[PDB]
């Protein structure tokens, strides 16, 4: 258990990749705090069945108010967040001539602001303790030619810039900041369909002390399609 | 005259790199339209000295209303915009601990929303004429370890995402979308400081027929410091 | 023990990073085969102390004859090779105006040909077993402005192309091919302290495990956050 | 006439992209020196028709003797070499299990050594005069998942490393070193149409001109917007 006595936060952790990472971290000894719009009964039962503590909060991660309240709550309950996984995000297909400023803005609020708001809430606790991990979810579409995702790819690129820049800011405090880039769901080197479990090993590795000298990096886990 | 009979819009073109690019484009034969919060007397004089037309409009490129008005004025005055240079942007140094959500948002509104708003205003005209050029200014800090620029580097990264994704959406309309990455102003291969004129060649190149098959790319002009 | 019942080959494993990776792999439960110019008594003792099998062979990894002989010996001795770490390499500083074709050629033979020769020797066995891991050591100097390394950086870039192209070739065989980029032996890093061999071992073990079965053709920089790519 | 009174050398300039670059440089005012295994009658005609001087030398760019002799002849003929375009190279499709060390080696000798040998030949003069442009041709396959090109992609990656490292070595001497990555020749590109030699000339002329004095160590992909780096 590489994450023993650690409290990990996963946004959008009620389902999909978010939940997969949450459980993997729990398996590795970490207690869990999930922030999402919908309830996470499944994740909660699986995590508790592992003997781990878990808290689920209904929250709109794009709203400063909800994130501040979520942060206070997580701090009151577990006292501190050691690992922050910014997984929350939307990816609607929208042709450029139909893309409105409102849709564009909404995409940034959910995909980018949430990671910033969450960092503001938990970095202080990490700095005080001299150890921390922040993992941002980006996308391989960042390196691919694909239409109707101008708003989406712009935010995913922002996630990488956020990762690199924040890593520079927090590197002296024992905190690493990295990103994981899954495919958006032949062109891959490994002819296998991607599944959430394919990303849990990388997340666990990055959140462990086996990667303490690794920060500001983006690790693509996609069967070898993109190269960077 | 690689830019003969074309109207180029340069946001934040009153000074610095924006101004240098505007004048070079004029030298190449293009009429100019500048969007900025301040007047551009020096720029106008240089452009008119080249026998080219110029229009400078007081405009807050981050505000939908201003951009929409700016767009109608440009179309009414020149009929169309063939080249859009999204150069406008702010880059204040702000340590993460000091960085607020308001400053974070403001940085995105100026550095990222502007490019989207301008594209929405001028892409229709380019598509109709079957030719267009959009050049986004980003920053080499995107690949550098430098503190106090989490907000800034996140937008600079978004600019690249925007470049790559929009390039894919408009590639079939005869419009190319590229980005130029100047350094922020020993580590360089070329031992001398960067000056505005070092970037004009690349901009004129990307805006001409010599680069009609180049799109979605990011060109670094920094004396050989970053490599990507 | 994620590497239990695995035979891992480490080139240039008698010292430094090579030796460190070999020992960590042994800790993970794998047996070890070392190819190097000099003997590896220290590494062998540490590996045996962990209760693992270890073989060291005098070998110039740039010579096809040597590598071929090394391959046969490893296969005979362990039955197979599941993990190949192409660590071997040199990095002499040589100003361009002083760099000769002989030196340039020598740098490629050791730094690039070794990895190719080692792959030709162990890939068949991996393909047959339907599982394999190849890890190539490159360098962050690949993304850095630094003089007197035109030969070195050229080979380090080649290591990456090799990594990417071979990953494509073997993607259907259950074999992944990735690279690790350490800094070349403070204020320029996000993490201030100096890099130590142990900083790379965690990354090597991860890539060699099932935790990275869907990861291939990638280059992982472990340098305290200096380079970004 | 951005290249007015310059002497440019283009390896493999008898046909395809090489020739296209040669003719464009001639259009921009430069005299031409071509190194290739075959004659360039079509190229020589067009260039002389542009009012420019041209020299074509039967030459195997992978051999030190040939290159050294080519350099002396170019300097002896024009008294200078301001621009070097390392365009020569081969790209045979070869599955990994069939790729031999000999094939691997030959691919490096032609695709990589040639660039080095030409630099040693012309860099001294560029440095002495304090102005120079070196342009290396690489390939977008460097960033693409594609099989049977392990040898090829490894050399194309070497070209980028060479470009980056040499740029650092020559940056203080008024010399820039950059690379152009054309696609190896529809819906995979942002601009659907097929790539043609002319698509690369604009970038070649740009980099070799004074419009790119502050650009060095970079790789410019010209492929219709397929790859992104």
């Amino acid at each position: 258990q590489r994450l023993k006595d650690k409290l990990a936060v996963i946004t959008g952790g009620a389902n999909g990749i978010g939940r997969a990472i949450a459980e993997r971290f729990a398996v590795e000894g970490a207690d869990i705090a999930i922030a999402d719009l919908v309830p996470a009964p499944e994740a909660e039962a699986a995590i508790r069945n592992l003997g781990r503590r878990v808290l689920t909060v209904k929250c709109d991660v794009s709203q400063p108010g909800d994130v501040e309240a979520f942060g206070k709550q997580v701090i009151s309950t577990f006292g501190r967040c050691d690992i922050l996984v910014n997984n929350a995000g939307i990816y609607p297909l929208i042709p450029f001539d139909e893309l409105t400023f409102e849709q564009w803005k909404k995409t940034f609020e959910i995909n980018v602001d949430s990671g910033f708001l969450m960092a503001k809430a938990f970095v202080p606790g990490m700095k005080r303790n001299g150890w921390g991990r922040i993992i941002n979810l980006t996308s391989t579409t960042y390196w691919l030619k694909i239409e109707a995702y101008t708003h989406y790819i712009s935010t995913k690129a922002a996630n990488i810039g956020f990762t690199r820049a924040l890593a520079s800011d927090l590197g002296k405090d024992g905190i690493t900041v990295n990103a994981i880039a899954p495919s958006l769901v032949m062109l891959q080197a490994i002819p296998r369909l991607q599944v959430p479990l394919d990303l849990t090993g990388a997340a666990a590795f990055l959140a462990s002390d086996d990667a303490s000298f690794i920060t500001g990096q983006t690790l693509a886990v996609d069967g070898g399609m993109v190269r960077h």
